[PDB]
């Protein structure tokens, strides 16, 4: 249902204390971090330690959904609202009512939805596409981005008004390279995960761990996870030394 | 429905007297000011103290709406007007009839709509897109921009003719840094707002207030508001001294 | 429908006599003048005192229309002519047939349309975009610019051939600062306009008038008009002395 | 369809004899001359006294067409050739097949098209943009410029190879100031033109004619034509003496 | 049912050892390689040497299926789900249950399906289009692309999260030009194939083989295969020397 | 397809012997000479007497192609490589594979392409723009310039490394003025050409020939060719004496 946040680094302790400070509030949470730094983890964990903890967790991938369809997707539509609407459909908002609405890649939202979103957050009311019935919405907002929304705001591609209404309680996730002391504990977490799912088994010696620590980790913790998966096939039930690492990961 | 305008500074008193001078007139109001300086506040307040006060308030975000769709959005369209127009739809103008039409980010209007808008303001007539039925429009115009329309006019990006028809009664909103004497009263307003919505509670001591007063406030009053929100979570039901401020806001 | 041209200055008398000389001819009229000097006024007045006086007046704003769409906008298009042409549409030319076509900001026309325009004026024939049906056009041409077409022609940005076919009968509108003796009569005209529309009422004393006369009037007569509008709100049904002027307009 | 070339000057007689020498040949004609010196006149006249005389006359304005679109415009394109090519279209070349292709402002051709043009002239073959079907082209070339192609060639802005393939038979049009003896006969031609089109009527006395003869005529014969048009409105059905000339044209 | 992988090159031996390492695991396999390099071969071979070896092999061509229909095609639909859904239909996923799902041209997947796919891979649950019944899915994932997914990820056209969940065990197929030592053995394989299907017979001499070895092979091994087919018709039951090669393939 | 090289001068005999020495080699040929001295003639003749003689001849005009587009033009591009690349396109190199690539105006190549070109010549490999697929290239290089590449190299505008890789076998074409003994034979060649194409007929007497011999010929042999073309129109089927020459060409 959720994951804990593993690590001993100052920053990850800070993230945990921050998470606790805000979870049971209904305040808007914006999580920033590079891809695969733990942002969704933080989000679902926030939800199951919140007032929405017995409600729905409803993700929206703002970048993945085509701009022309994003409106219907968030707000639902009436039958005949647009071409291909032989249905009347509840939106992500409607489904998220009483639970959490998790706005991922919020920087990839089109300006048109950024404004529509803010009126929904401010008024707490919405209409399905093609409708004039105003409807009630009770969602806790959580958002995440890997983009620099501040520069976007200067570029004129992200709304400043929306920025401050979403950024009440920012949480910053450090990239893996800036917390290489966490790698061993994260590796224990990932291996243990794999062993419980019956996906295999490995373990790393100390040499191979400090080699991993000089890695730059462009995919951060998700890329660490990937590596655990590949080694489990390449050296099944084996011990991973420098030699068992792919050459890309050996740093000596 | 509306907010009052808090503050004791010369400028904010001047804005209030100006607001009263013009509210119950149907004259075009242009409000200039940096993001989050109170421009919408001024606008809705003007509306509910105007002849449109029992009519509709209909916002248009000129920058948010894609240029190709702005025409339909203001003037409505007939069925088949363009690809995807399986509907006939009333425009923002049509919905604003008898009430107020609030033109926000008016500098972000495309030149093509700037001309079309002016013929509507001058003739007081319009057609839906794809139609030849001329229709009647009775709206009070209110516009707002954070841009320098004068320089835009020299750059050739804003229409001079439209500028003078919109700028009958300019109202200038001072940025927060130029009225730091208002911060305490605005803080009382924002806290009181939060306490009434049951979003929490804080209060600021004098040290922390004058620290806030040396802040530059790039997001102005909306950024002040944001800070009240974050402190309410970081120090719930607490008193905010210099130490309780984020370091970015401590100036001693 | 039209406005008369107010004033006693030599130049404005000259403009009136010139207007009469040419109105009932079908000759091409080019009106030059700074923004807000009366150029459209001259144009519609010419039309309603011409052979087109019972026909259509069809404005084109050459600068306002995006260059990629200007062709269709003047000449119309067939269905499928370009992407988004699910329609077949009559152009500005087609709508102007038998009436007047008023070419405003003609210096802002792209060179590509300058040539296409001239073949239309010379051949008196055109095709809709995407079509090969040649069509007949009977329009009286009136054009206006605030730009220096002669320098444009040397810069290579305005076509010389088009210049002479349009500039058969030039009419020059003096800027307001060069005819400050007209200000009082224009003020009477503008006030009387406002009083008839029920937009309010003022009047200017002699001190305030000669203060206005030392003004430079960058927006010329349209800017004069704007001021009458603002004073009507600032001093409703009042008399405007030097003191009632905004400081920008006091010159003593 | 065409115009004759009026005048008694040595040069204009020379142009006529030259025109006859080359008309019924298929040789490349380059006509040089200042704006409005009769270059198009020479061109269409050449065409209707040529082997293409029952074929198409197809003008291309090399300066007017945007460089990015000039290729498609001359050679046509396939569907999908470039963004916005939902059409397959025949080029100016394809339309000119069997008739004349008149290359006006040939000095304003971009170097990229100068090379492409020459391979077409040499190979006598072309492809539509986005296509690999080679197509046949039978056009007689006529070109005109007011620019100094020789200096352009030294500047590196005009192709030398293209220069010699186009300049087989140069025809030079004298500017009006260098043939002021022609003015009277040209004035008879222009007036007679105007009288036949029912655009009005004037005539010039001898004083006014020799005043015109000391004029420098920057717009040459097209500017002469313009003047006949303005006088027809200023003194309808009148006789034009020195006094009836605009002051700019009085030279005594 | 499957094909073996012919060749003696280091890389092809490496591919075989890699294939064995991972076949009987249920790990996600991503095969990269240019068109016709053996990627499907690797895939079906993996399947019939896997835990799915008695289950279904279910190909999806992500590029071939229209984006609007890809969702239904993978997940199935309910009756009335969309216009034309008079049927209820099992998806590719549903049909692949217990067997292998082979995701070919995975880079040609639309971002909208990339996200939907990942939730299916992570949750291991799905709904038919128009349905709210969650369903179970047990498939082994195999994917293939000729595109550079890493650059796609920077271009923002391929999801990074999906990349790492699919790229657990990458297998790279060398293009034919980089393993020209394999050509002879592959030719023996292809000829033997043809002879068994009774499609004809040839054989290559040594001269013609080393001519083939200097070929660049844009279509790689599938293009090699094509050539064997054409020679079998051009020189039935013949020996193929340099002279019997098409000129495009002679390199001496 | 090609032309022979006419003339009896030492230099032209030397060029012929040089041409034979190198044609059937794959060595890089650099041809230097003033505009219109026979450099392309030498090039195509080299090609049709080479190992590429049944392959493609693919000209590139380094000066004519805009610097920003030269890269794509030589190397091709992938779809989306740059703005306006809705296509994937083969480059001049790709089209020249197995045949000749003729680099004309090689001194007009930008330094950026000079380096990229050399890596292609040295590695014999390339990528389309926006791609990471390395591709094979088999072209014979022929280059031509009228510029002084040595001085360019000192000016720092031409790469020295590229100079020596291109200048393996230099061939120098003498300007026409330095071989005036060839004029008669070249005139026979050009007339005979014209007579075969049915473009007319002339012939020169001895007086007119030696007048031509004192000419300086800035356009060299192409300018000679031009003159034959003009005389064919000015004196159709005539004999050209000193008197029939244009005055510019009479030297007595
Ligand atoms: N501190 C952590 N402790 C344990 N597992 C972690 C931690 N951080 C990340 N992970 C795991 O590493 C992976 C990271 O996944 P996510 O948190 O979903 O990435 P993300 O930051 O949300 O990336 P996006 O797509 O840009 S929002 C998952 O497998 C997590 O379970
Ligand atoms: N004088 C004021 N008194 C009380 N509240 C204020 C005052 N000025 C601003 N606010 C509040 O501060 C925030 C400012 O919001 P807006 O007035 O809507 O900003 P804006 O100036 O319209 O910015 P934009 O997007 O560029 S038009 C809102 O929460 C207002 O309620
Ligand atoms: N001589 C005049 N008498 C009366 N009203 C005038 C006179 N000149 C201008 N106006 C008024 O002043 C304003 C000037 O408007 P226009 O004539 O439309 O300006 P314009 O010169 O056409 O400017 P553009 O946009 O560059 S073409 C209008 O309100 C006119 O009614
Ligand atoms: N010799 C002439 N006899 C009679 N009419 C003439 C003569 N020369 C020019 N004209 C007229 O004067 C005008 C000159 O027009 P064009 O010949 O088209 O000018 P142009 O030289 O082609 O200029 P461009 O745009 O630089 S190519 C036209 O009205 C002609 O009909
Ligand atoms: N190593 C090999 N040994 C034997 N046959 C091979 C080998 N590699 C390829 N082939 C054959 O060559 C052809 C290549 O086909 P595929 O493997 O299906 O190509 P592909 O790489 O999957 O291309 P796509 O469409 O981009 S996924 C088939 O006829 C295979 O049987
Ligand atoms: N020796 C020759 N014998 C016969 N014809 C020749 C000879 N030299 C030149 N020509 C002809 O004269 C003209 C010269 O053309 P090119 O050889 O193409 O000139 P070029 O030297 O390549 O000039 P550029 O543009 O600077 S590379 C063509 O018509 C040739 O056919």
């Amino acid at each position: 249902l959720f994951r804990s946040l593993v690590g001993t680094s100052r920053a990850i302790q800070q993230v945990r204390q921050m998470m606790q400070q805000v979870a049971d509030t209904d305040a808007s949470v914006l999580i920033l971090g590079e891809s695969g730094t733990g942002k969704e983890v933080v989000a679902r964990n926030l939800h199951y330690h919140s007032k929405r903890r017995e409600g729905p967790f409803v993700p929206v991938n703002c970048g993945a959904i085509p701009a022309e369809l994003l409106e219907s997707e968030l707000f639902g539509h009436e039958k005949g609202a647009f071409t291909g609407a032989i249905t009347s459909r509840a939106g992500r908002f409607e489904l998220a009512n009483g639970g959490t609405l998790f706005l991922d890649e919020i920087g990839d939202m089109p300006l048109p939805m950024q404004v529509k979103l803010l009126r929904v957050l401010q008024e707490r009311t919405f209409e399905r596409v093609g409708s004039n019935k105003t409807q009630n919405v009770d969602v806790r907002i959580i958002a995440a981005t890997h983009k620099n929304l501040e520069k976007m705001i200067e570029d004129g591609t992200f709304r400043e008004d929306l920025y401050y209404r979403l950024n009440v309680f920012p949480i910053e996730m450090a990239p893996l390279r800036e917390r290489v002391e966490d790698i061993a504990l994260l590796l224990n977490e990932l291996i243990s995960r794999m062993e419980h799912e019956k996906r295999g088994s490995i373990r790393f010696n100390s040499a191979a761990i400090m080699s991993l620590c000089r890695h730059d980790w462009p995919g951060n913790v998700r890329e660490l996870a990937n590596l655990v998966e590949r080694l489990a096939i390449m050296h099944p039930y084996g011990v991973i030394g420098v030699g068992e690492l792919p050459k890309k990961f050996r740093h000596v």
